[PDB]
């Protein structure tokens, strides 16, 4: 007649196990959670959203964060262009000192939505030609 209805939902966390099959949960059951690319936990605690007793899951406080895109790092023989922020989503453009041509490519993206935090393309190169 009632059973547990759409899990809990976290600031940025969402059911990682199929523990759900999320159709109609009888009260009593303990799931596990994910947060979403470009995110970390509390420090890492009961990860517990019971389906307790009034269809209402049980403690819900904030399993996630954020991560975001923590620098592309520095190319080489030139230097690399922050337009203010490497977030999520974001990207750089490479300038080589002088003498210098750029041999590997003129940008790279950040991309979280994949693999976690991680860039695309790394050190280029500085080809003096």
């Amino acid at each position: 007649f009632r059973s547990c209805e759409v899990p809990t939902r976290l600031n940025s966390a969402s059911l990682k196990q199929p523990y759900i099959t999320q159709n109609y949960f009888p009260v009593g059951t303990v799931v596990e959670y994910e947060c979403r690319p470009g995110y970390r936990r509390e420090p890492s605690l009961s990860p517990k959203l019971t389906c307790l007793q009034n269809l209402k899951w049980s403690t819900a406080v904030e399993f996630c964060k954020k991560k975001s895109c923590p620098n592309p790092g520095e190319i080489r023989n030139g230097q690399i262009d922050v337009p203010g922020g490497i977030l999520f989503g974001a990207t750089i453009s490479f300038s080589c000192n002088t003498g210098y041509k750029l041999f590997g490519s003129t940008s790279s993206f950040c991309l979280i939505s994949g693999s976690s935090v991680q860039w695309s393309d790394p050190l280029p190169e500085c080809r003096e030609h």
